[PDB]
């Protein structure tokens, strides 16, 4: 990994969200996601613990800032 990401900043999950299309990700409660892109609580591209990125609600995310 000799290259970084544009946002190194984390978010928690309020509440477990589920998504209707494939476009965007679901949310789980109690759990940690990689932001990526924020522009507005509209979307927010985060990533899991797996691999995988995809747009969730802002609103059910928190800015991991200990």
């Amino acid at each position: 990994g000799p290259l970084g990401s544009p946002e190194e900043t984390v978010v928690i999950a309020l509440y477990d969200y589920q998504t209707n299309d494939p476009q965007e990700l679901a949310l789980r409660r109690n759990e940690e996601y990689c932001l990526l892109d924020s522009s507005e609580i509209h979307w927010w591209r985060v990533q899991d613990r797996n691999g995988h990125e995809g747009y969730v609600p802002s609103s059910y995310l928190v800015e991991k800032s200990p």
